[PDB]
């Protein structure tokens, strides 16, 4: 094991997980695995997910999301550096009241563009619509607004994000 | 040891196994090994197999399946992200009543194309195991063999709900 | 240590060995090492060898076989996925009564091509080849003529057909606790 | 595990962390991870951050900083070899009174120009402008200098000796002996 | 862990650290880390630094030096094989009375050649001058002589080094 | 220049072109370039296209096809070893009466599966339908039959291909 | 010299140029060089530019465009396979009346995202050239600036016929 | 251009082509290209094909053969070093009366087992079966041997000396001197 | 020979030279070589230098410049895409009256960071830097203070703005036969 | 084209070919190609083969030999540096009276060690025996002596080679 | 051949050679080859050597020089960009009266350290000899005392075009178009 993996492992022991890279099937599987592991170890204690990701595939993020909801314990989400696309989604998907943003974090909305191609298109259409739905639900905004803002790649500061409904807190001082 | 391998091992200690990549001989051997290991450690406790695989070779999947059936303990299967081809097969091959799907999981059917031996022999074997795959798939889902082939042919895919209806899984777990 | 190697080691602790790749000198050395180790640790307890191999070199497989026979403990063999060429040989070489096949396992017979001075190599191959046929016949209880004949035409077997032919003694669907 | 990583881990057990390379997302994530870990292990005990870095991206350094402010415990900063750009920022961002400089340390100011993610150049420019202004503001706050002087000095890449740094307001002490 | 790192770690447990390669930012950080660790573990017990290095960047060696002085415990230095440029500097920077040289060690003096280039030049000039000053302080020689000998890359045997003022002892046996 | 390129160049001088690899944008561009070159050099003399390709992307093959039709001179097509997917299409797209098949050539029909994904799907749908149309036109078979046979990956011998309508001749002897 | 380069050179001798890859500084420089070369060789004879490009950088394309306009001779453009982003721009930038499209060519509109200098400056420049691109695109097609931006925004694409109608090209050449 | 390619090209000018490696699609395409070229240049003059190949895929060799039959000119074949599998086939496929063997050439029969394109194994098996049968047929036609003997000898990898090959019917002459 | 190199050579025959990449010692050597070659071939005929470069090292650009001035023939410069840093310098260094800019060309001013003994390198850079500012001022007809000031803030120009500032003498949309 | 290939081609124009590396299928094909080319160009003019090779596979050398005999023109062989195994064979296989050796050339004899292995063994046995036979024919020595000397890897100087029968002349000057 | 090699070759036809990289055995051999070639082609016509080199090995540069002196024709040297160490040496080694410097050229003196590559003692010996020879010849070229050459070489003294002309490295500063 390397130092980085060691720190992440010791953090895992403290029920702290990181999403600091692009969201894909591999990272998703690992993240899902960690959530399942922590859920198995103790289902009563919260899990803290710190996010600094440019986002990625919808399917991967949705797998992560399902695994999050599957976990009985609360999952606190932290916008650490950047939450874009699915990073933003997973951030907002955090347990209500335990979604935090760091003062200079940046939340980006973005409409991802994503076997038989027709089948892939079908699946993508379905899961995309669902993401917009859930995003609207998380933020409490209209779906029309989610889609509209996603289209024009609207981005938010910590404050703007707090206002919009992505997070519940801004950690300006001594968490 | 890496972080990834460490969590997977710690999960293995919790009798949780993952199929998060394409199915081949290597992954099959590893998966079979894990199943045998857990079966050896404790034959009374369930095994949880989480599936997020695009599928792969029939022979590999069948080896996994045999090892699953071989294990005395029940094997609960979870459609986590995507269960395609053999991912779908292994999902449906789980102990009945303990086959789960997550809300946004996707189940894809597909008839594989297969592909140091004579080509004729390989063709023969593939034909056999393919026919057998369809049979077992029909058995798992409770659908007619004709419908399995028909849907497999046109690469039919299912949502979590549609999959539950078709007979791939027994439950859709929103929360645990 | 890797996840895979960890599982194999943890399995080794359960006296379970794997042959999931082509048979060569390296795999042979490794398998033989494992057999000797388990035999050294405890010579009274069985060893379980699970086979999913396309086969390989005769000399390598024969080395494994010799090491198997050398081991005092019984060696139970399981046709897990595929047992081709030396995979089939090592499968059939298991302790009689403890050779198992899983329902969808496939046993393939095949006459290897083999391949120092070429004349010497040829001599050795002829010898070891003949000996393989002999032992294969002995394992299965078939005539040597039938072994060679079937080997020539790359005859393959299902679990049932293999059980009948004499490669294995059981077809196990499920294991008891 | 390597010797280096072993020393860093054993140091981590002593609540001592290092920033000895250029600041980027990976180093930031790792550093933030370490701070969160130490904060989780014990929120009452100080953390010592030793800095010998040429600096780097603003966003990364700000992420480290945000994580520093997040940590309940005090964070003591040490200018070990060189604190340039964000190295200087994170140095000055240390808990007031526990910001140290080694006798021959060098503090360099510098305005990064940023610049390559999967996004529109206009958006990147906007974000950079905001965080840049925020850096200047906080730097001014840390040093107690006017924002104009921070910008002015950053433009001309002003650098400081340990003494000059102490005077300017980057650090509170110059630790010759311990 | 490898054998080498294992031996070095086991040595670290014995409060023995090595400088057996060129001095750069990486080696500096690692060495400084080790010193801080040992200082943290026990501030009363000495640290033994064995040196066999061709030297390197001044800034790095200075970082090491600052960390050395920062450590409360005494730091004994050993010229094991070769102490050149900053190897010599760190050697002479050892706790007075605890600077040792092995019988066939060789001490080399050398003037290293070393953002905007002007700034880098400024800094280098400063640290260079400071390096000469401290070297003079360590050896007890005039600054003029340090520069003079540094210019012509003067080298010393163990005896010549002992005489010059780099080390305090020549230890044939422990 | 290498020997292979030299032979192909000397063949180009004889107005002979080869398609012996997968059809993609690069190969398409090169092939199109060669057709345009030969068309420029002499618009009255035929061009001979020898095909031994596993096929490839529809868009590429359609570009090749357009460039073929664009060329004023007749383009004779030869099924040399294997004409699959677009190899088959380009074979059948040859000038009527000058489409040849070698005795042991093999013609495979196959339905390819193939920016914003929806857009890609749209484009693919259009060009796919068009391919079926043109294929039906070339072979003189119903579109229903083209689609049906394409679906089940029907393959043809030289004789079966001659019967089906892919080619006009089988070169059994001394062309 | 390779076969590919040889045919392209022999084509160059026939005053035929290709844009068959993504547009960047390198390809731009090469293309500009070829245009200047042909213009130098003969300023009275047309140049034929065949386009099969997914597009690319605006700056690169604009450099090509300036070099096109700089050339005294007419430049006929052919949409061979695909003209996206700057491919579409350069297609429409051809001499009016000599802009051709092949029957199954596809024209895609798209507003690029752009991306050793200050980011603010790069943003400024990009804004300028982008606005200019839209202007010239409107000029080429004869469409309103608003419609160009609007369609560019939603990644509108055209068939050969639709492209002819919109104003990208003047003819659809089935046969020559 | 390399020396080797230069010699091969200068040889091509003399209507002499080589098959000195295993037979695959690339070598086949290249060889077919050469035959078509020589046929285009002059359809009245013979082509000399010198063979020293271990053989290879049936489809490739058959493609070469089809291209040979397509060529109007006679194709003289020379067993230079070794003609195995399809090397033997292409050797025997030469124009009758102009099939030569060098004194120490070796002709090996062998039934390839084929086997990895983007297609279904069943289809590949079908195609292979057909072309295999076709090979045996044509081989029998070339040598004037019964199909059963061709299959029988192929099974047991029968090999021939120059004399034995001449007798069997692979070649028409053994060229000691020229 | 490649297609690209062939076109550049064929262009070289037309006395047309390209600067389409960053300015460094290699590109400098190559450009200087080309200039000397064309000057050697014919010293009476103009040389046309087309520029699309992000700039680079001062010393390299100065070497090119010296070689330009060395050439007896006039050197016509064209801002084709971008002329930044030394690209701008070499653009403005063209023969007066023969410095052209294409309509959408962009000229960027920029003060390089430069980067043997460091003190010596610093000295040399200071000298050559000052000299660059001087020559840039001379080319454009602007005050040195204005050049330094604008260089500091990375001022950039459109074709029109550049024509006004004094970098070029013409804005050419189209060329006559 | 490179300088080396250019010189070899220009030599080819002078009907001079080289064997300066180990003998294998590739070198064999190339050499055979060159011989056929020269034979095609002019069947009346000699071909000069200069040999400096450590030898190699028998089958390859035999292919070369067959092609040599096939060529109607005489083939003069030159032992330039070293003729070992099949280098020696091809040397001795030269046209009688036109087999030359340079004063410090060395001729080495050697028994090479060389689908189904049995078949390969059969073929090797055949070609090996044939190689000994032809070698005996070339040198005019008994087959028993060829095998005997081949077994113990006997080597010859230019003189010893001339005496043994490998070459017909030792050319100090042309 | 590439464009760069083509222009250099075309330049070679104009009797113009380049030294635009560090001096080593390979570059030395190539330059020596070029000089010998030009000398062979025409021994009456001058050769123009343009220098933009950071210098390098003494032995290599000395080989170039020996080859320069060997050439009957005059060799004009041009300090194009940088003439350091042996670049400076070869520059000053040009034919007297035909040594030119470009207006912004820079000539750097430097005492090489040589170093290891047989017995170290021999290598040291050889280096000592040739080093002394360099200083001697440099003094001869510039017309300066050897003591001053060594003294200035020691402290890495550098010159502008004017300073170089004054010192004696070159005979002219070519601003205009000769």
């Amino acid at each position: 094991l390397s130092l980085t993996d060691s720190v992440y492992e010791r953090l895992l022991s403290e029920r702290i997980i990181f999403l600091g890279s692009e969201v894909n099937d591999e990272i998703a599987n690992r993240l899902c695995a960690q959530i399942l592991l922590l859920a198995a170890e103790d289902a009563s204690k919260d899990i803290s997910l710190y996010i600094n990701s440019p986002g990625g595939s919808i399917s991967a993020g949705m797998a992560i999301y399902d695994t999050m909801v599957l976990a009985p314990c609360d999952i606190a989400t932290y916008a650490m550096g950047m939450a874009a696309s699915m990073g933003e989604f997973l951030l907002a998907a955090g347990t209500k009241g335990k979604r935090y943003a760091l003062p200079h974090a940046r939340i980006l909305m973005h409409q991802p563009l994503g076997a038989d191609i027709a089948i892939q298109a079908e699946q993508f259409a379905v899961i995309k619509k669902e993401m917009f739905r859930l995003n609207a639900e998380f933020t409490g905004q209209p779906i029309e607004r989610i889609e509209a803002d996603s289209d024009r790649d609207r981005w938010f500061t910590a404050a703007e994000a707090l206002e919009y409904g992505f997070v519940d807190h801004i950690i300006t001082r001594a968490h």
